[PDB]
C-alpha cells in the first residue's frame, strides 16, 4: 500500500471449536545480510573437519528461511494442556501464512558509531518452494524457529543445503541450486506476502497411553482351548524322556497363545544418571548403536520407537534412544545432566520392546540326547507379521512434521524424531534482502559489484494452522492421569518469565495422559 | 543428489543434545555425564527422522584376483536362504549398494 | 457500588492497552538463536479522544426557599480558581461534590 499504512495486524490467539482448534501466532523477525549477498561452497575442509563420518559438501546461500516446525510455535502451554488432557488424537489440517509490516533499514558507520535509518525504496524477496525443488532442511530439528513466547524477537536462520560428497570433494552427480533462479515476490515497506497450504491426509497422533499390555489381553478367568508342552523328561538317573502337555490358563499367562507380538527393536546401550553405576571408561561413541551408509557411520539417534526403560528403572536411559532438550540458558558443549531435559517413552512399554533389552530369545540349534537346547538373544528384530507398535510421542518443544524422502519404497514413514510424515509437507519459505549496490565507479568495469549498502530488514510474521481433534469416548470409571501444574510455592511460575524477562520451558510435555484399551 | 545422512542444514545447530562425555577426562572414580549440541561440526550424531533400508550381507570379491583368498569360496562363502531343506543362493537379493 | 464512589459494573469500559512495536537494531551477519536484545530507541505520540453520553435526572422539587448551589467567590484573589497560574500550571483548588440540591426522604 503505502509507507504510512500498516500492511497487517497482530493476530495471536487460539480458537477451540468442537472437533477443531485453530492456532494463530505472530512474531517479530529480523533479517540480516547473509554471506554478503554471495553463494559460497562449504565443506568439512572449509570448517576444518577431519573425520570421515562428519565429512560433507554443500553451499551456503544469502537467503534466510522461516521455520515454524515446533509445537510451541503455535500452542501456548495452557492450550497444549487442554489438547493433551481432553483429546485422544490430533493432526494438522490447513495452513495460513502472512508476512507484513516490512521495514528495511540501512546502517552507516562513520567512526566507531553506527547510524540506522529507513530505506523506503529497498525491497525484500520472498518465495515458497511449493514444487519442492530445493533441498528440504525443515525435516531436521534445527534452531531458528518462531519463539515459544510471542514477545520474543527472533533472527531468521540462514538457508544452507548439502549435496553428494566424497570426503571434502564433490562428484559429478552433486547439484548446485541458485535460489535467484526461482520467481519471487519483491516487497517494499508497503507490500505484504501471504499464501495458504493444505496438509495432506495423515493419521491422528496417538495422544493416549494404553491401559492394557500386549501380553495381558486374555480373560484372566477362563482357560484357553490350546495346549503347551509342560514337561519333556520323566521328573524324579538315565533314560528319562517323556513328552507332556498342559492347558494354558490364568495361572501361566506367559505361555498362552497370542495373536499379536510387540513391534521391532534395535538394542541401545544403557546409561545410568547415577554416575557411579556406569563403567569407568569412555563408551559414548564406541558403545553407541549406529548404521552405515556408503562407508559413513551415523549414530542410531533417536532410532525405532522403543520403551525408554523397564517399570521402576527411571534412573536409566538409552545412550541415543530419546530426544534431549536443553534448559533455558544451557551451553552448547559439554553440559551436565541437570542442564538438559531427557525425554522418555515409558508410555509405549505396553506394545513396544525396551530399548536396552533384547527383543527376545530364538532357538539356535536342534536339541537331542547329546546336545542341550540352545537359545540366542535377539539384539535387533525387523518387522514381522502380527507386530503392533506405537510411534514416538510428540512434545510441546518438539518437531511437528517432516518430509518423507522421495524414494521407491518406505515403511511406516512416521518421522523417527516424532510428528507427521508427509510427501508434500508445508513448503519452505525463503526470504532475502535485495542487494543495494553502493556508488559504482564512473568508468565501466565488467566485474560484479562487491560494494553494497549495509542493510537489514524487520517485520512481523503470522502463521495460522487449523487442527482436527479426536475426542475421547472412554467408559473408564476411575479418573484419568492429567497434566497439571504444582500448587506448591516457588520463586517463579512455570512457563513464565523470570525477573529479567527471560522465558523458560521447565520440562518437556508429552501428549499421552489419557488412556484407552489395546 | 543427496545422501540420507546429509539432509540437515549445514549452517544451523539442532535443538537436540547428545551425550559427549561419560567419564571425567584427565586415576579412579571418574564417572560424570555430559551433553553437547548436535551441529554442523558433528553431523554423525545429529537426530534423523529416517534410516537406510534393509540388508542381508554379501561376501566381497575383487576383480584384482591376487586380493582374493587362495581357496574355493564361491558356493561356501555365498549368502543363501533355505526352503523345505533346499538351499537357494541369495541372488541378486535385496537392493543394496554394490 | 464502589466504596471509593462511582458506578459498579460487571462489564465496565474495557481496558485499552497500547505498546510500541519493537524495532530491532542491526542483527549479526551470523545466525544466533537467542532473542534479540538490541533495539532502536523509540517513543510514540498522538491524540486520544473519548466521548461519553450521560443521562440526566432533572429535579422536580416543590421547595419554596432557594437551594444551596456551588458558586465561585467574587472576592479578589491573585489567581482565578480552576485556572492556570503565571507559570501555566493548572490547579484544582478544592474537591467538588455533587450533593447541593435537596429532596425529601
Amino acid at each position: 500500500d503505502g509507507v504510512g499504512s500498516s500492511s497487517g495486524n497482530w493476530h495471536c490467539d487460539s480458537q477451540w471449536l468442537g472437533d477443531r482448534v485453530i492456532t494463530t501466532s505472530t512474531r517479530t523477525w529480523a533479517l540480516p545480510t547473509y554471506n554478503n549477498h554471495l553463494y559460497k561452497q562449504i565443506s568439512n575442509s572449509t570448517s576444518g573437519g577431519s573425520s570421515n563420518d562428519n565429512a560433507y559438501f554443500g553451499y551456503s546461500t544469502p537467503w534466510g528461511y522461516f521455520d515454524f516446525n515446533r509445537f510451541h510455535c503455535h500452542f501456548s502451554p495452557r492450550d497444549w494442556q487442554r489438547l493433551i488432557n481432553n483429546n485422544w488424537g490430533f493432526r494438522p489440517k490447513r495452513l495460513n501464512f502472512k508476512l507484513f509490516n516490512i521495514q528495511v533499514k540501512e546502517v552507516t558507520d562513520n567512526n566507531g558509531v553506527k547510524t540506522i535509518a529507513n530505506n523506503l525504496t529497498s525491497t525484500v524477496q520472498v518465495f515458497t518452494d511449493s514444487d519442492y525443488q530445493l533441498p528440504y532442511v525443515l525435516g531436521s530439528a534445527h534452531e531458528g524457529c518462531l519463539p515459544p513466547f510471542p514477545a520474543d524477537v527472533f533472527m531468521i536462520p540462514q538457508y544452507g543445503y548439502l549435496t553428494l560428497n566424497d570426503g571434502s570433494q564433490a562428484v559429478g552427480r552433486s547439484s548446485f541450486y541458485c535460489l535467484e533462479y526461482f520467481p519471487s515476490q519483491m516487497l517494499r515497506t508497503g507490500n505484504n506476502f501471504q499464501f495458504s497450504y493444505e496438509f495432506e491426509n495423515v493419521p491422528f497422533h496417538s495422544s493416549y497411553a494404553h491401559s492394557q499390555s500386549l501380553d495381558r489381553l486374555m480373560n484372566p478367568l477362563i482357560d484357553q482351548y490350546l495346549y503347551y508342552l509342560s514337561k519333556t523328561i520323566n521328573g524324579s538317573g538315565q533314560n528319562q524322556q517323556t513328552l507332556k502337555f498342559s492347558v494354558a490358563g490364568p495361572s501361566n499367562m506367559a505361555v498362552q497363545g497370542r495373536n499379536y507380538i510387540p513391534g521391532p527393536s534395535y538394542r541401545q546401550q544403557r546409561v545410568s544418571t547415577t554416575v557411579t553405576q556406569n563403567n569407568n571408561s569412555e563408551f559414548a561413541w564406541p558403545g553407541a548403536s549406529s548404521w552405515a551408509l556408503n562407508g559413513r557411520n551415523s549414530l542410531m539417534n533417536p532410532g525405532p520407537a522403543m520403551a525408554s526403560h523397564k517399570e521402576g528403572e527411571d534412573r536409566f536411559f538409552p545412550l541415543s534412544g530419546s530426544l534431549i532438550f536443553g534448559k533455558q540458558g544451557t551451553g552448547r558443549d559439554n553440559v551436565d545432566a541437570d542442564k538438559v531435559m531427557i525425554t522418555n517413552e515409558e508410555e509405549i512399554k505396553t506394545t513396544n520392546p525396551v530399548a536396552t533389552e533384547s527383543y527376545g530369545q530364538v532357538a539356535t540349534n536342534h536339541q537331542s540326547a547329546q546336545a542341550q537346547a540352545q537359545t540366542g538373544w535377539v539384539q535387533n528384530q525387523g518387522i514381522l507379521p502380527g507386530m503392533v507398535w506405537q510411534d514416538r510421542d510428540v512434545y510441546l518443544q518438539g518437531p511437528i512434521w517432516a518430509k518423507i524422502p522421495h524414494t521407491d519404497g518406505n515403511f511406516h514413514p512416521s518421522p523417527l524424531m516424532g510428528g507427521f510424515g508427509m510427501k508434500h509437507p508445508p513448503p519452505q519459505i525463503l526470504i532475502k534482502n535485495t542487494p543495494v549496490p553502493a556508488d559504482p565507479p564512473t568508468a565501466f568495469n565488467k566485474d560484479k559489484l562487491n560494494s553494497f549498502i549495509t542493510q537489514y530488514s524487520t517485520g512481523q510474521v503470522s502463521v495460522e494452522i487449523e487442527w482436527e481433534l479426536q475426542k475421547e469416548n472412554s467408559k473408564r470409571w476411575n479418573p484419568e492421569i492429567q497434566y497439571t501444574s504444582n500448587y506448591y510455592k516457588s520463586n517463579n511460575v512455570e512457563f513464565a518469565v523470570n525477573t529479567e524477562g527471560v522465558y523458560s520451558e521447565p520440562r518437556p510435555i508429552g501428549t499421552r495422559y489419557l488412556t484407552r484399551n489395546l
